[PDB]
């Protein structure tokens, strides 16, 4: 019985589970594995355990989780202790982390997208590979003069350049292996027949990345979970055929979309103005998106999302931006209006959900970091801590129970 696996339905126009439509209530949650480790390696698992709960009280059904993170652990700007300090070698207490995260959503009847790799630095990623082909660690992080855009065209090496690729692809497939056969040391379920897993995605957010690749990618997933959706995990960003060359491909069984309007210089936060552009955009993008998914005849989901808190009540003031106690009412809005839009789309089949980024949970940014450095919460350490975060008693919070409630009513109303 493959009855709880979620599967696309056979029209293509959203996702299935037990028989039944199934409408993506989700959120990000990458920093769950490190949470739940032991103590020893840094995890608090009665937090994430909480947080698990919040979130279920809260309607979410599904969970995008980070299922990799590389080492060494003396690199800045990264999850610490990392899962795979060295090509092979796992941090086995990080590991059980993972296990736990998994048990856990089990439990809640939750969903997972594990997510394979990570283009960007902050669970060393793409560029991590990289470092280790070509023994140099001297990652170009983007801080000081170093823009995006540097770091990128290195980390893009992993799939452009004819010499790094094919052993970067080696090792990441070992990694690929490694998690898909991993037997669950708290429930025993081998992760490649455990349907609490949604999908496999191959990584957050590849830059360009040629089709080829894609393909191949894809295609050894599959055959290593063939139970499994697998997914590409693009931000379609750019064009629909820059879309269509992460989607159009066999093995890759649904599409998704991420929206950033402060990184992409469309909405300042410090701006007590500039709402109303951003939310025009937001409108834009889940129309424009829902078409190119809708053309090749997949489900979408847009799996990242977020809004920073109200820089514009104080917007002379940096530190302001991030203090847990700044209110969020631009940010309510932005999500209320994303998600009105995609429940109206849901109901007509053309968006299968979301995920909201990202929970923080209890987590602060004021709080002190662990001992191995990690202020945990839903901003990666790239980043500025609470950033994004969805603190639990945050106003938000509401917004996104309301949203999870009106996208399971339709849901329903498609069941019939
Ligand atoms: O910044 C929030 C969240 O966004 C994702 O990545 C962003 C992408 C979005 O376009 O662009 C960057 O800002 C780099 O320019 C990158 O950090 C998300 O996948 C995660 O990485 C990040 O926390």
């Amino acid at each position: 019985s493959e009855f709880a696996f979620v599967k696309i339905a056979s029209d293509g126009k959203g996702f299935t589970r037990y028989g039944e439509p199934y409408l993506i209530r989700g959120a990000n949650y990458w920093q769950g594995m490190n949470l739940g480790a032991d103590d020893c390696s840094g995890g608090d698992r009665k937090r994430m355990e909480l947080e698990i709960k919040q979130m279920a009280e809260m309607g979410i059904n599904n969970l995008r989780v980070m299922a990799s993170s590389e080492g060494p652990d003396d690199q800045p700007y990264r999850m610490r202790p990392s899962m795979m300090p060295q090509p092979g070698k796992y941090n086995e207490g990080v590991f059980v982390g993972l296990d736990y995260l998994l048990d856990t959503m089990d439990r809640y009847n939750m969903t997972a997208v594990m997510t394979l790799g990570n283009f960007w630095q902050w669970s060393g990623g793409f560029g991590q590979y990289v470092a280790w082909i070509t023994g140099n660690q001297t990652i170009p992080y983007p801080v000081g003069d170093v823009t995006y855009d540097e770091f990128t065209q290195f980390a893009a090496r992993f799939y452009n350049d004819s010499e790094i690729a094919p052993k970067a692809n080696k090792l990441f497939k070992d990694h690929i292996y490694t998690v898909q056969n991993r037997r669950n040391t708290v429930n025993g379920k081998i992760y490649k027949e455990d349907p609490v897993i949604m999908s496999w995605q191959i990584a957050n957010a590849p830059q360009e990345a040629p089709a080829s690749w894609f393909e191949e990618i894809s295609t050894f997933i599959k055959k290593g979970a063939p139970k499994h959706l697998v997914s590409a995990g693009l931000e379609s960003k750019l064009d629909e055929y820059d879309f269509d060359r992460a989607h159009d491909h066999k093995n890759i069984d649904y599409t998704t979309c991420h929206c950033w309007v402060e990184n992409w210089g469309i909405y300042d936060p410090a701006d007590p103005d500039g709402l109303p552009h951003a939310n025009e955009y937001m409108h834009d993008f889940l129309e424009s998106r829902s078409k190119w998914a809708a053309q090749l005849n997949k489900p979408i989901v847009m799996e990242e999302f977020g809004m920073a808190r109200d820089a514009w009540r104080n917007p002379e003031d940096e530190t302001y931006k991030y203090l847990p106690s700044t209110p969020t009412s631009h940010k309510d809005e932005y999500y209320q209006k994303a998600f009105n839009q995609i429940v109206s789309l849901a109901s007509n089949r053309s968006f299968s959900g979301s995920n909201f980024w990202a929970y923080g949970g209890e987590g602060r940014s004021t709080y002190p970091p662990n001992p191995y450095g990690m202020v945990w919460l839903g901003d990666p350490p790239h980043e500025p801590h609470g950033w994004y975060s969805v603190y639990s008693n945050d106003t938000t919070v509401q917004i996104i129970k309301d949203y999870n409630a009106n996208l399971l009513k339709v849901q329903k109303e498609l069941s019939k």
